[PDB]
């Protein structure tokens, strides 16, 4: 309706649940449930003088739980591919997540994707801003945000870009 859907995809542990909670409730809690399956929260917004609800999903990241999450890709209006900057592996797996999304979502190389490098509050990184920025350029020229769910840094900024991408 005035409802649109976005999904966070990325390895387990990169901070998807926390990013959602920070965006939606402006809190960083340390003991979120571990969900074997998928999860969502409603974000009530107002764009162009209208009420719009962004429904934010994410999933379990383990390969063995693929079958539990891919039925909920459908209807996603934007995909937030997430890694954490402290974890090169998570960054290396971005193409994997994009391909999985594309396979199962059935949405076009014009689909809205947004890339979040999370846990930037972590000074000891495995991934440089430049290589992530690089990757985004060469892989669809997606917008890139360095975020911290813990300290809230760029989190609304990244979700707002998603909103406008969808709305566009
Ligand atoms: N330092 C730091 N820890 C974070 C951040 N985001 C999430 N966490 C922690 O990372 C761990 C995995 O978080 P979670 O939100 O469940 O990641 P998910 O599996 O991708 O949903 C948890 O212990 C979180 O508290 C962040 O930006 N910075
Ligand atoms: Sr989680």
């Amino acid at each position: 309706s005035s409802l649109f859907k976005v999904i966070l995809l990325g390895d387990g542990g990169v901070g998807k649940s926390s990013l959602m909670n920070r965006y939606v409730t402006n809190k960083f809690d340390t003991q979120l449930f571990h969900t074997i399956g998928v999860e969502f929260l409603n974000k009530d917004l107002e764009v162009d003088g209208h009420f719009v609800t962004m429904q934010i999903w994410d999933t379990a990241g383990q390969e063995r739980f693929r079958s539990l999450r891919t039925p909920f890709y459908r209807g996603s209006d934007c995909c937030l591919l997430t890694f954490s900057v402290d974890d090169s592996q998570s960054f290396q797996n971005l193409s994997n997540w994009k391909k999985e999304f594309i396979y199962y979502a059935d949405v076009p190389e014009s689909f809205p994707f947004v890339i979040l490098g999370n846990k930037i509050d972590i000074s000891e990184r495995q991934v440089s801003t430049e290589e992530a920025q690089a990757w985004c350029r060469d892989n669809g020229d997606y917008p890139y945000f360095e975020t911290s769910a813990k300290d809230a840094t760029n989190v609304a900024a990244a979700f707002e870009e998603a909103v406008r991408r969808v709305l566009a």
